């Protein structure tokens, strides 16, 4: 109930909420069906337009217009956007040529500059630059300020995840916030667009912006707009508000634009209907910058211009039917559009069943335009898992198409040209990301970054602790001009043992064999030198990785590799080679073949044997440091230690020998060298962090032997090629995958061909940042560069998304 009987006079947009049953005048109050009765009369005036006139220049102030021209309006706060260029003889700020600020320029009883962020719903990265003829005020913040040629969103790229997201630094997985619409089953309740039920406090997970700012004593405007509310009164409300006094104003705010997602839906990306949107919206950000000019704050306030994700050409005749593919069809429960979540129509119905689902859904059309997947088996890089709010079966959908249930959804529910929420590392759904005022460099461009690193910034342009997030603050300091956030390295929590020859051979009872009694100190001392780690700067380039955890580990050197053995699950968690561009590549001698040979630095108790993977009919066995790239016959025994062994399934053997043999010679090829880092990861939960000892679900047969559910690399060179990755003098260049460990290729359609048609494609949709390989895994990379920390921080959220 809301006696809506009370009055707004005097409380137009009022900060604070008044609760039940007594009426609101806030922002969000037509949403809430709870606004007092003269909302409309007194907060919401059209009377003349949203422009002065050369006529109403000092006017008599007549309280019913929509915004003043008279020569009160200053000291009021309320005067029209334009009010002193027709008045008072100044020019537009995007007239105006820019100038550095290099201090801010604030009024008297300003603390801090204040931070407003323009969001702009559907704005694709490319329209900066195809669309710059028409926007002149974006194109001057753009090419004055700080800009990244795109920003990354997040997955799915919908709204209210990517919104909510930017608000709070966290991926969806983690607020809550998993698409547009959700069914959560233990609340038993759905979240949708048309509904009361969104509106309850319980969706809605971590921290956002205008709580962390609140709880810390810096006051926010209010973030959310009703869609009725006019841009021009939105304009004029965050204007009046800076007038505020001291005191009472917030130091932060938003805008919101519902375009040009709006028009992009109906007409596609680059329709021609979709140049007036972007005029559009060019003028609102020249209201608001001539407001701030009018307030002397527009060499004061920090200004983020920011879009939540892009747009794809999408139609109705291209849409995949899930009746074309389950006899079925009516036991399912499908979210659906550009991208799929499948559960059982029915809690009481037990014959249902995933694996046949996804078997029906697997590679059964040649040109099929979705994949289905069990959501552990994602790319981790859209960490799109870890929520009872996502279905266990998921379908990532081709660019430019469509899933539905049956036909009748469609027609009966083309009218529509434009979509999104497709994988996050494609072209059409990048978004921008545009910084522009004192605490921003002065025309500075930025590589591209991801969205869940702003939150952080956010929290420095305004003084504020962030609350626990998933960027890594200090990644983006190259933006800032002051205020950076100073991080340090992480401590190593365990030290390694650095054990000599402390074994005989026959101590061991393996169940291994290899031909390798064939036989000076010429080539032996030398041989030793190589245990001891006199090669280990060729190979270690960047430091050991540390380990952040508590455990029991030995670091082992060899002639052409080196690792950190756990003598808890038995095999290397990193193992680090460089291969130059001169190397060559050989193959496995045969008298070799099934060579396996104790490692007389690492007791029996902690060693794997080779009896588990006999018995194991399911599980076979490949290395870490590749036989293939030994620098000479003699080295190449060091590769077949049973302490470079990891556990590998036959079919995922195919993908492991293709990417040694083969690709890491191209790499070096190509990139004057590569420093190569390798091992295993164990995330069995499925929540993108390490797995404990007490945690594993898979073992290889009658062993203690841990079963990874992925393999790493992380492959590191020279941002300078000209020079080799073992002699770099400046910036670094990586990329790195997390490859799913699958007892099948199922995911490859054309796995029966050969690697060199589908193993790299693979690898690139299975594309990883070395920070995710660092949640993964415990361990922190690059602790011995030359480079500045907040440079690696950079490196280290780098994704190479294979994009043209
Ligand atoms: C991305 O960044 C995020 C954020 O940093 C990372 O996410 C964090 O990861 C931590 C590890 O997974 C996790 O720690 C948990 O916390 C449990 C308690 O947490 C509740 O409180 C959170 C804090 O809110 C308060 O914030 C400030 C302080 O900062 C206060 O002033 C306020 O008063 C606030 O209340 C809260 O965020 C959290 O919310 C989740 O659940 C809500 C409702 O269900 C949602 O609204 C919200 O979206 C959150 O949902 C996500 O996170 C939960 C996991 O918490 C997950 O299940 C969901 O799917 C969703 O993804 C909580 O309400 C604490 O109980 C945990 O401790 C157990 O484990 C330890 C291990 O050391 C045990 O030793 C300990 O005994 C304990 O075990 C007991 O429970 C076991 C399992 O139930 C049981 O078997 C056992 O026998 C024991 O009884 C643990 O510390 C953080 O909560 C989490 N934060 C967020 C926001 O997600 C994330 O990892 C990053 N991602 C990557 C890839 O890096
Ligand atoms: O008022 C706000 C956000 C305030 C905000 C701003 C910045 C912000 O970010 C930051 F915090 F960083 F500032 C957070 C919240 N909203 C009201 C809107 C209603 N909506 C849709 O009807 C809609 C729109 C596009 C679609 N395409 N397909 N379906 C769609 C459905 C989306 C909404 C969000
Ligand atoms: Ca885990
Ligand atoms: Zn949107
Ligand atoms: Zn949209």
């Amino acid at each position: 109930w809301t006696a809506t009987s009370g009055s707004c006079k005097g409380r137009c947009f009022e900060l604070q909420e008044v609760g039940p049953p007594d009426c609101r005048c806030d922002n969000l109050c037509k949403s809430y069906s709870s606004c007092c009765h003269d909302f409309d009369e007194l907060c919401l005036k059209t009377a003349r337009g949203w422009e002065c006139t050369k006529d109403r220049c000092g006017e008599v102030r007549n309280e019913e217009n929509a915004c003043h021209c008279s020569e009160d309006c200053l000291s009021r706060g309320d005067c029209c956007t334009n009010y002193q260029v027709v008045c008072k003889g100044e020019s537009h700020w995007v007239d105006d040529d820019c100038e550095e600020i290099k201090v801010p320029e604030c009024p008297a009883g300003f603390v801090r500059p204040p931070l407003i962020i323009f969001s702009v719903d559907g704005f694709r990265a490319s329209y900066m630059k195809k669309g710059s003829k028409v926007m002149p005020n974006i194109e001057k913040l753009r090419s004055c300020g700080t800009h990244a040629p795109y920003m990354r969103p997040v997955y799915p790229t919908k709204t209210f995840p990517n919104l909510y997201t930017l608000a709070t630094g966290l991926y969806p997985e983690s607020h809550g916030i998993v698409g547009n619409s959700m069914y959560d089953p233990v609340f038993d309740a759905s979240f949708h667009l048309r509904g009361r039920e969104k509106f309850n406090h319980r969706w809605w997970g971590g921290q956002p912006l205008w709580i962390t700012a609140t709880k810390q004593g810096v006051r926010a405007g209010t973030f959310f707009w009703s869609v009725s509310i006019p841009h021009e009164r939105r304009i004029l409300t965050i204007l009046q508000w800076l007038s505020l006094p001291d005191n009472e104003r917030p130091s932060v705010y938003a805008f919101y634009s519902e375009q040009p997602d709006f028009s992009g839906h109906k007409y596609g990306p680059f329709g021609p209907e979709m140049t007036n949107p972007l005029r559009e919206i060019d003028k609102t950000v020249g209201q608001l910058m001539d407001g701030l000019k009018q307030l002397r704050l527009h060499r004061c306030v920090n200004v983020i211009f920011v879009g939540d994700h892009g747009m794809e050409d999408v139609t109705c005749d291209r849409t995949e039917f899930l009746s074309n593919y389950l006899t079925n069809v009516d036991d399912i429960t499908l979210v659906p559009g550009t991208l799929g979540r499948i559960r059982a129509k029915s809690i009481n119905n037990s014959k249902y069943d995933p694996k046949t689902i996804i078997a029906a859904l697997t590679c059964k059309k040649p040109d099929q335009h979705f994949k289905p997947y069990m959501k552990q088996h994602l790319p981790k890089r859209l960490h799109y898992a870890n929520n009872r709010r996502i279905e266990d079966i998921h379908l990532l959908v081709d660019r430019r198409w469509h899933v539905a249930r049956k036909p009748l959804d469609v027609y009966k529910k083309c009218f529509f040209q434009g979509d999104h929420g497709f994988d996050n590392k494609v072209n059409s759904m990048q978004t921008v990301f545009v910084g522009y005022g004192p605490t921003f460099k002065y025309r500075t461009k930025v590589p591209p970054f991801e969205n869940i690193e702003l939150y952080n910034v956010m929290c420095d342009l305004l003084g504020l602790k962030p609350a626990p997030n998933n960027g890594t603050h200090g990644s983006l300091n190259h933006l800032l001009r002051t205020n950076t956030f100073r991080p340090t390295m992480p401590d190593e929590v365990s030290r390694p043992n650095y054990p000599g020859i402390m074994y005989l051979q026959s101590e061991f009872d393996l169940g291994c064999t290899c031909d390798d009694k064939v036989e000076n100190k010429l080539e032996e001392l030398n041989k030793r030198l190589h245990t001891k780690g006199s090669t280990k700067e060729r190979h270690l380039l960047y430091g050991r990785p540390a380990v952040l955890y508590r455990t029991s580990y030995d670091i082992l050197y060899h002639t052409d590799f080196e690792s950190g053995y756990s003598e808890i699950f038995l095999m290397p968690l990193w193992t680090s080679y460089t291969i130059s561009k001169q190397a060559e590549v050989s193959s496995i001698p045969e008298h070799l073949t099934n060579c396996v040979r104790p490692d007389v630095r690492v007791s029996p108790g902690f060693s794997q044997n080779c009896l588990a993977y006999k018995n194991d009919k399911q599980m076979s066995y490949g290395f870490l440091f590749p036989p293939y790239l030994s620098s000479s016959p003699e080295a190449k025994y060091d590769a077949f230690l049973v302490t470079n062994m990891v556990p590998m399934y036959p079919a995922f053997k195919r993908v492991w020998a293709y990417f040694q043999r083969v690709l890491v010679k191209k790499y070096a090829s190509e990139r004057n060298g590569v420093n190569v880092i390798s091992g295993p990861i164990f995330d069995y939960n499925y929540d993108g962090l390490r797995d404990t000892e007490d945690e594993i679900k898979q073992y290889v047969e009658g062993s203690s032997i841990p079963v990874p559910t992925h393999y790493y690399s992380i492959i590191t060179s020279c941002l300078d090629f000209t020079q080799p990755a073992d002699k770099c003098d400046g910036p670094l260049s990586v990329s790195s995958f997390i490859l799913p460990h699958r007892p099948d290729n199922d995911e490859s359609c054309n796995s029966s061909e050969d690697e060199s048609k589908w193993v790299e494609e693979l690898m690139k949709m299975h594309t990883a940042r070395v920070r995710d390989i660092e949640h993964l895994t415990g361990l922190d990379f690059y602790r011995k560069t030359s480079r500045s920390y907040s440079e690696i921080l950079t490196l280290k959220t780098y994704l190479h998304t294979y994009e043209s």
